[PDB]
């Protein structure tokens, strides 16, 4: 069992204040606050050890470049991947999606075929193959919603054909918080002989993440959610997919040998996809985050996060003219609109309060066309937030509607 | 004038221990140590300021944009660009590199043309050129070295023609310390109308570098070797260019609208090369690693690190037997072989003395085989590095030598 006071002793933003007021952090699914000991285990790493690691023979490269490939193992074995050698360093979900269209996708996906996403997908999972699309000739075909924010699963007989090459879709939705039915839809691409992108980003923070019991074909997550360093995030790819694939940025360290006159040759999966000096700090910082969560135990982080999520939407019964977004299960975030009120500017009185929600568009322009409003105001319920931070927001919302109305 | 003394108190891992023995860190071309000014500027942000930044309504997040914004800002006056708004943040170097082979090379090296490396380049400004002429049906040329390890200037006329759209040069070798005469070079690319991209990852922490006096359409380096975090660098693009550079990377952040019915658009320069969270940790980080080099001044590291490069070459002189490569006047790094042992054991027995140099190729294959060696030793002498270090490799590679000779 959870202890949500000892787990915000460790976060020092928690004990800031904004406006004279104190902070009510509840934008965890922008970018979540980080613990002293991720805080202080990248900070150790560049007071005491820190050297260049590409397999260099002195002691301090040594050692860096062995904490760097055993972060690759701890990160492999907290999304359950057969092996590190299937874990890619990127720079964020964004990141390892722009690597699998281009180097998978340009060989994969040719003039004719489809791809498939959906309409509650976040701009990082859209974007990409926009692009891949329009280099190879390709159609990119959506999934819909249902007005509950869940897909409309009947119109897949439709989407998937023989030409279909790949279904990109979300774990967690970042603002609607549905949870997609991975292992079905993935047993269902694979019959099509289609591989499956699973964007992880809202979901490795909130519970257990198998991609051996998913059978997704890449899985991408981005360091900052899971309260780590910005800069570092991790793909996922079988192996022999990834065996397969081509470099996509070129430079040292992925190469095997360099030639001016008889042409270069590539390394071997992971490391081929990695060039250049990797962020060693971030991947430091990573690590222990990783180990942070894993202390705190997902399912302990799961249970205590669910419960504040049913405290919340109960609470929020008592704003009037509140309009929410998403299925009563939601996880991790609630989406709302307040009566007539634009998002910016309830955003911008919570603010004034002392508590930080997102505004906009979240980076899924389609799925507020969807539901035919601009914008949305957006409060993310992470495992250090509480029931007065819940109440805070309920009481500013009621403010907020009797001030304007 | 410069203090080393007071430089170095600045450095935690400088006091540190390697094989009990008190470390003399000589591989800072591969990666610089960092100052506690810069490790704490980036701590401090995730302790106190941390929040997301894509111009976020609550004040973290505007706050947090403003700082990314205001080292954008700070960089761009450091290379002296006429604005903040041609820089780019990356990963780092290479892949910046990447960036510009891509969304610059494909729209404007066509089959039949002809791009210009040389054979003292690192492989982060080789590879991305070998991709994209193999993508594009372009040729690479090269301009070779001689023995004294500059560039052969007298082959430019046959290698530059009609055909030719980018020279992409080394500003310092980060094997030999060559500094190339880059204004010179970049008036004769101009005369073509061909571009010039200068990989400055070995410049910018040894002297003032200017943009506009270079007046490269391209300039590349990395935060880690700029005494800096690791997961960050600047690419810097001439306006004209970057205005028409196509988007590399998709995701948010870098589009104006998304749409699944009407496309989607892009947002203006220099955001539109930036896709999903950027590393704001490493981007605070690297401010900081600015405002630390250019208090201390560069004029100032400049001639400290010369006199201690006069030192080291006159001290090296009673080593038997030793083979240097590069030019007298080299910059930051002595490359040199010791008698007929291979690099990899000269480095092994250096760092068995707390000696920590650099061996192998140096990610720079075609200058070992220029030299007809499969590798060479490094030592890297920075700002930081002292007479008592230099005294000790030469010690030690006497003693290497007396003992394996
Ligand atoms: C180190 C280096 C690079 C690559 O830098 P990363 O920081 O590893 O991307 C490119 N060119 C030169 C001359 C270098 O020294
Ligand atoms: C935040 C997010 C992304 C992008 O992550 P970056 O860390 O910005 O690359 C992609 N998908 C979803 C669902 C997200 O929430």
């Amino acid at each position: 069992i959870f202890s949500v006071d000892k787990v915000r002793a460790d976060f020092p933003v928690l004990s800031r204040e904004v406006n004279g007021l104190p902070l009510a952090y509840l934008d965890s699914a922008a970018s979540a606050q980080k613990p002293s000991q991720v805080i202080d285990a990248e900070a150790e790493f560049y007071r005491h050890g820190y050297a260049a690691v590409h397999r260099g023979i002195h002691t301090l490269s040594a050692q860096a470049t062995e904490k760097m490939e055993n972060v690759r193992k701890r990160a492999s074995l907290f999304i359950n991947a057969r092996s590190a050698e299937e874990l890619v360093f990127v720079r964020g979900t964004t990141e390892g999606i722009n690597l699998v269209a281009n180097s998978w996708g340009n060989s994969n996906v040719r003039a004719g075929d489809n791809i498939i996403i959906s309409q509650m997908e976040h701009h990082a999972n859209i974007v990409p193959w926009q692009m891949l699309c329009a280099r190879v000739g390709a159609e990119l075909r959506v999934i819909p919603l249902n007005p509950d924010g869940t897909l409309q699963l009947e119109t897949l007989p439709t989407l998937f054909d023989e030409k279909t090459r790949l279904l990109a879709i979300t774990h967690v939705s970042n603002v609607l918080g549905t949870e997609n039915p991975l292992a079905e839809m993935i047993t269902l691409a694979h019959q099509h002989g289609a591989k499956v992108l699973v964007d992880g980003a809202q979901a490795v923070m909130h519970h257990p993440v198998d991609v051996q019991a998913l059978d997704c074909d890449f899985y991408v997550f981005s360091g900052h959610k899971l309260y780590g360093p910005t800069g570092i995030g991790i793909l996922y790819v079988k192996e022999a997919l990834l065996q397969e694939m081509p470099p996509w940025e070129g430079g040292g360290s992925m190469i095997a040998t360099v030639s001016l006159s008889e042409g270069t040759t590539w390394t071997k999966a992971p490391w081929r996809f990695e060039a250049g000096t990797p962020n060693t700090g971030g991947i430091i910082g990573l690590g222990a985050a990783l180990e942070y969560v894993s202390a705190l135990g997902l399912n302990n982080i799961a249970e205590y996060e669910q419960n504040l999520m049913h405290y919340a939407l109960s609470q929020l019964e008592s704003v009037p003219d509140l309009t929410l977004y998403g299925p009563q299960n939601r996880l991790g975030v609630i989406a709302f609109n307040l009566g007539k009120h634009h998002a910016y500017d309830v955003g911008s009185f919570l603010d004034n309060y002392g508590i930080a929600v997102r505004t906009g568009h979240h980076c899924a322009m389609p799925l507020m066309a969807y539901y035919n409003v601009p914008a949305m105001c957006r409060a993310s319920l992470a495992m250090y937030n509480t029931h007065e931070e819940v109440d805070r927001l309920v009481t500013g919302l009621q403010r907020i509607h009797r001030l304007l109305g």
